[PDB]
C-alpha cells in the first residue's frame, strides 16, 4: 500500500496474509470459514494462510496460521494472462470466528460500483518504491474509474479499475480486497504492473463477474 496510513488493530477482520514458507507473499479474503480467495499466480509447494492478525511478527490475542488441503485455480487460467485471476484455497480445517477473524461479504450482483466512490484497499504489500514491507496491516481509500476509462488506459467485462495517484495497492498486495460500503467489489490481480501513476490504473478481477464459478467450487462447503 503506497501513499495510505497504518490501519487500526484489528478493524478490518477478513484480511488474511497467504503465506509460503512464513513468508508474506499475498493478500486475501475470508469467504466462507473454510475458503480464502486469492489471486491465481499466488499459488504459481507448501501454502499456508494467517488469519486475526495486524502485525505480521508481533504475538497478538487473535493471530493463527492455517495449512491448504486444496487450491482450485480457475480452469480457463493461463501463467501469462490476468484473465480469470481468481483462486480458492480450502483451508485444512475451519476457521475460529470472533472480533478479529470473520468472512467479509462479497459482490453477487453484476453491477458496476458508481465511479468516484471512494474504497478502502488493504494488504501488506509494499509501502514504497523501494520495495519496504510492512510489519502492520496498512491500508487506503481510493476512487473507482468508469469501465469505458478501465478499457482505454490499461488495454472486459471481468475486470475494473481504481484511481492511483501515488495512493495505490502494490505487489503483495495481490489477492487482497477493495471493499465498497462493507462490500468485496474487486480481487487485486496478481501479475506484475505500475504503482502510484495515475495514468496505469490499479486492476481488480470483479468478483461478480465469476459467481458461478465461485458457488460451484464452494458448491462443497
Ligand atoms: N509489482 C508488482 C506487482 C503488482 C501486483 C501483483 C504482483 C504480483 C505479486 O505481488 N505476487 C505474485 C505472487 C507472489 C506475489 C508476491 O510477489 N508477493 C510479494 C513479494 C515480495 C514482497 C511482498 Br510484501 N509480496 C506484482
Amino acid at each position: 500500500i503506497l501513499g495510505g496510513r497504518e490501519a487500526e488493530a484489528h478493524a478490518r477482520p477478513y484480511m488474511a496474509s497467504v503465506q509460503l514458507n512464513g513468508a508474506h507473499l499475498c493478500g486475501g479474503v475470508l469467504v466462507a470459514e473454510q475458503w480464502v480467495l486469492s489471486a491465481a499466480h499466488c499459488l504459481e509447494g507448501k501454502v499456508q494462510v494467517l488469519l486475526g492478525a495486524h502485525s505480521l511478527s508481533q504475538p497478538e490475542p487473535s493471530k493463527r496460521l492455517y495449512d491448504v488441503l486444496r487450491a482450485v485455480p480457475h480452469p480457463d487460467s493461463q501463467p501469462d494472462t490476468i484473465d480469470h485471476d481468481l483462486l480458492l484455497l480450502q483451508l485444512s480445517e475451519k476457521a475460529t470466528l470472533g472480533p478479529a477473524v470473520r468472512p467479509l461479504p462479497w459482490q453477487r450482483v453484476d453491477r458496476d460500483v458508481a465511479p468516484g466512490t471512494l474504497c478502502d484497499v488493504a494488504g501488506w504489500g509494499i509501502v514504497n518504491h523501494a520495495g519496504r514491507r510492512p510489519d502492520s496491516l496498512q491500508h487506503v481509500l481510493l476512487p473507482v474509474l468508469d469501465r469505458a476509462t478501465c478499457n482505454r488506459r490499461t488495454h472486459t467485462e471481468r475486470l475494473m479499475c481504481a484511481e492511483s495517484n501515488r495512493r495505490d495497492s502494490c505487489k503483495g498486495d495481490s489477492g487482497g480486497p477493495l471493499v465498497c460500503g462493507g462490500v468485496l467489489e474487486g480481487v487485486v490481480t496478481s501479475g506484475s504492473r505500475v504503482c502510484g501513476n495515475r495514468k496505469k490504473p490499479g486492476i481488480y478481477t470483479r468478483v461478480a463477474s465469476y459467481a458461478a464459478w465461485i458457488d460451484s467450487v464452494l458448491a462443497s462447503a
